[PDB]
């Protein structure tokens, strides 16, 4: 059956530091790419907003930027339903997704005529990089 919970969709969700720490390996494309991140897109209220957000491809940017302790020129394209874009990586944040925030992300998803990923994609994706 379909993911339905913000805890299933964590076990495939990237933080800023697994980023910052791979974003030199090789096959950090094909790794990161399925996996999800919870993505700054500003404030409202003047209080930071979050998304959920696929990773459906990574960019190589005209512009190296300072992520943490290191250094790269690596954007993600992300997904938000129909809305996709690419971020740097700087804008992940490091904790989970909030019950509300997936609430969100699965309206714009059935607003957009998208199928949810099922468990087994998931666990896939888990598993392929737990291995690695």
């Amino acid at each position: 059956h379909m993911v339905s919970l913000p805890e299933e969709l964590n076990r495939v969700r990237l933080s800023r530091h697994k980023l910052e720490r791979w974003c030199h390996m090789p096959f950090f494309a094909k790794t990161v790419t399925g996996c999800f991140v919870r993505i700054g897109i500003g404030n409202h209220n003047s209080k930071p907003v979050y998304r959920v957000a696929e990773i459906t491809g990574v960019v190589e940017t005209a512009k190296v930027y300072q992520l943490g302790g290191t250094r790269t020129n690596k954007g993600l394209q992300l997904r938000h339903g129909n809305d996709q874009r690419v971020f740097r990586l700087e804008f992940v944040s490091n904790q989970e997704f909030t019950e509300s925030e997936f609430m969100k992300w699965k309206e714009a998803m059935f607003s957009a005529g998208m199928q949810l990923p099922t468990l087994d994609e998931i666990n896939k994706k888990e598993l392929s990089i737990k291995e690695a």
